[PDB]
């Protein structure tokens, strides 16, 4: 550890050539995005054979024997898989390669064509439905495949085609399909949009063709389904369907997909995955123009994946609402509203569609304001509905189990946004993100603009660069604390890495060295300074160093004790260096503002020291008080905040974000520290818990922690509005802010009063700055 595992390190990542490689990588995804954000190359999904043979079906309006779109045919007949089903052959999934082919058989026979594929198509489903024995043979479920097989299976039952139409899974689902059928309104299906629209062709004998046209799309299509808005077509005649249809033909070609258009839905899809990665910062342009046409669109009745949908979708719609949020746009949670009754609902349409409604719900929710209880409610509906997910059977479906679906809940569970390393979050997704990844709808597709190599290879690049820079500023704080004189307070634990990874773990980028380096400085007296005044120093000795700390005279320390006069000139040296790289940074006198930073934090610990001396125990309100200003977060924070390269703060903006007495940044930091430090540590000088049940010596341990965290979580979600709030303080500087107190809250987080875990320190360092990805 320390000085010598740190100058052990030698990581290649940073040679220029690294970032050199990543930048191409950059430029490369740039252009790959373009059309999708830019242009016309909008939702970029996979074929589905499903809906293409339902619009093969289309017989040509001219009136002649043969179909509209005779290309849709002609892809059918060449895209076979080798075992006679059609689907992707990356991934098999038994309903959707199921519903795809009996779709494809019943249309090449409609056209009396394709005698080879037909027969081996019959073949793939007789001999599949067969290999199911019981219910947890079936796995995944496309959406609305209980309510669509049945008939699909009944179409080719009275063409007497040879499939087992009495297997018990077969009857099954027909029961399934009655249970679904029965709790539709179907008065309603004519006035009230639904999901029910994405799916006619599956309830043909129940829809009445003339009355349907009310909740049609205003593309013309039926909630943006290919085969769903072809089924309607084949009835009706209706021009707008067919407008949907030849818009979808001209867009792909000689396919359709089973949704369209995705706009919305991929471009949230897409940000959230560059964000997740911890790529963003290389696409700031691309990421504004996604979402400036996501909040085009967005509106009091939520959105769908596609901007034309009459229905919103709680998927997208919790996903635009959190990252639309994240990235400063002022959207509300009313909008969750129109998920609600009597409260919310979503437990109705295809099973992973649902859970990842609900994981978006419950990671929204953690993005709330203060007084934004729809949320707290959301919070506490999502978790409950996760935790029941876990115990389903659907969650262990073969499908699932590829995707690690019960591991990502779980994970989710025991995340919280606020208590979150943010290089480490980026680190472990970039080991759980998938290329290759597959989705389910009406069919398996791939969307691979959001999906792809490019956007990994650049992710596991970059972090590994970014963390060999760290590497090299570890060597160099290191090497400063071994002559800083530091050491020579044995009293006091060496901790230097472990406040650089307090900072660095956060503020990360390249730029920010210095920041980095000052902050650190800091942090390691800082540690010294607290165990002097609450620990080693006697009262007499403390009421020395205090005035000595009011003259800011170094000949005046000949008065102090050895141990003393050094660190008063420790002290000096760093908030000196520490205000001038704050002056050369702002261009601006910082001294004497920094100068009466240093003298309150003091004179709080001094307050501290003449407590510990009297055995005085302070009201809650007095510990508060006097924590704020002596738990040292706000000064430490001021010494990196103002040392960002590039970022000016005049002393209006930084009144903003700093101003003792007031609820802005660097005070709620203060209070949060203190009292989350409070909750997980006090069990192991009186804390907030042990105050509190002095001001109610009636009261249980247990309702005096309850009430510490009855102010710690209000703080919580001020400090998330302060952060993300619109003003004109440069935004670095609020996210160096914030992030400081993410990592704090991570250490603290769980508080249960046993104390931090030092093994925990040390494998988040680990794994942050000391482990690099395997390329
Ligand atoms: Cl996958
Ligand atoms: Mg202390
Ligand atoms: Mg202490
Ligand atoms: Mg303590």
């Amino acid at each position: 550890w320390g000085y010598d595992l740190v100058h052990s390190l030698k990581s290649p990542y940073i040679d220029s050539s690294y970032r050199e490689r990543a930048e191409v990588l950059v430029s490369e995804i740039k252009a790959m995005l373009n059309p999708a954000i830019t242009g016309d190359g909008e939702s970029m999904i996979t074929p589905s054979a499903y809906d293409t043979a339902w619009v093969a079906r289309v017989p040509a309006i001219d009136g002649s024997a043969r179909p509209q779109f005779p290309q849709t045919v002609d892809w059918i007949l060449k895209n076979q898989l080798k075992d006679g089903s059609w689907g992707i052959q990356s991934h098999f999934l038994l309903s959707d390669r199921l519903l795809a082919t009996l779709s494809c058989v019943l249309v090449l026979l409609k056209w009396n064509v394709g005698d080879l594929q037909v027969e081996q198509g019959i073949e793939f489903i007789k001999s599949n439905l067969e290999l199911v024995k019981d219910e947890t043979d079936q796995d995944s479920l496309v959406t609305d495949f209980e309510i669509i097989f049945p008939s699909l299976l009944r179409e080719a039952q009275s063409l007497r085609l040879g499939l087992p139409y009495d297997l018990p899974y077969i009857h099954l689902l027909q029961t399934k399909r009655q249970e679904r059928l029965a709790k539709l309104s179907r008065e309603e299906i004519y006035a009230v949009p639904s999901p029910l629209l994405y799916s006619l062709e599956g309830i043909q004998d129940i829809v009445e063709w003339e009355r349907i046209m009310e909740v049609q799309s205003q593309d013309g299509s039926f909630l943006s389904s290919p085969a769903s808005t072809a089924c309607v077509f084949m009835h009706t005649g209706d021009a707008k369907c067919l407008e949907f249809l030849n818009s979808v033909m001209i867009k792909f070609g000689n396919f359709v997909p089973c949704l369209y258009p995705v706009d919305l839905l991929e471009r949230l899809l897409i940000v959230d995955n560059i964000v997740r990665l911890g790529i963003y910062r290389h696409f700031e342009k691309e990421i504004k123009e996604a979402l400036d046409y996501v909040y085009r669109h967005w509106n009091e009745r939520g959105i769908g994946w596609g901007r034309l949908n009459p229905i919103a979708d709680l998927e997208t719609t919790a996903l635009g609402f959190r990252l639309l949020r994240l990235h400063r746009y002022n959207v509300s949670p009313a909008i969750f509203d129109n998920f609600k009754d009597a409260k919310f609902i979503c437990s109705t349409g295809q099973f992973n569609k649902d859970v990842a409604s609900m994981l978006n719900l419950y990671r929204a929710s953690q993005l709330a304001f203060p007084g934004e209880n729809i949320l707290d409610e959301a919070k506490s509906f999502a978790t409950k509905y996760l935790r029941e997910a876990l115990e389903k059977s659907e969650t262990s479906s073969a499908w699932n189990n590829k995707q690690n679906l019960s591991q990502e809940i779980k994970y989710a569970l025991k995340t919280s946004w606020h208590a979150s390393v943010p290089r480490v979050e980026a680190k472990r997704y970039c080991q759980v993100y998938r290329p290759d990844y597959a989705r389910i709808a009406k069919c398996v597709y791939k969307l691979p603009y959001v999906n792809n190599e490019k956007f990994l290879e650049l992710g596991k690049l970059d972090f590994n660069i970014i963390q060999s820079i760290h590497q090299e500023e570890m060597k160099n704080v290191t090497s400063w604390f071994r002559d800083s004189g530091l050491p020579l307070f044995t009293f006091a634990r060496e901790r230097p890495l472990e406040f650089y990874f307090l900072v660095a773990a956060g503020t990360y980028e390249p730029q920010y060295a210095k920041c980095r380096f000052l902050f650190t400085k800091v942090a390691c007296l800082q540690t010294v300074l607290d165990d002097m005044y609450d620990t080693y120093g006697t009262l007499d000795e403390l009421k020395l160093f205090t005035e000595a700390v009011r003259r800011w005279d170094l000949s005046f320390t000949e008065n102090l004790p050895d141990y003393m006069k050094l660190c008063y000139q420790i002290y000096y040296d760093i908030v000196h260096e520490v205000a001038w790289e704050a002056e050369k940074e702002q261009g601006r006198e910082l001294v004497s503002f920094f100068r009466k930073g240093w003298e309150d934090y003091l004179l709080g610990y001094y307050e501290e020291a003449e407590w510990l001396a009297a055995e005085y125990v302070p009201t809650l309100d007095e510990y508060i008080k006097n924590g704020i200003t002596s738990i040292g977060q706000r000064i430490l924070l001021l010494s990196g905040v103002l040392i960002m390269d590039g970022q000016l703060l005049s002393q209006e903006a930084l009144e903003k974000v700093d101003y003792p007495g007031r609820r802005v940044l660097t005070e709620l930091n203060s209070l949060i520290s203190r009292l989350a430090d409070d909750t997980k540590t006090y069990k192991a000088l009186a804390s907030s818990i042990e105050c509190y049940m002095k001001d109610h010596p009636e009261c249980t341990e247990e309702e005096a922690l309850d009430h510490i965290y009855s102010i710690l979580e209000p703080a919580v979600k001020e400090l998330t509005r302060e952060f993300l709030k619109p003003d004109d303080v440069p935004f670095a500087c609020k996210k160096m802010l914030f992030e400081e107190t993410r990592v704090t809250m991570v250490i603290f987080k769980d508080g249960d009063g046993f104390g931090v875990s030092k093994l925990e320190v040390k494998d988040h360092i680990k794994e942050c700055l000391i482990e690099p990805l395997p390329l």
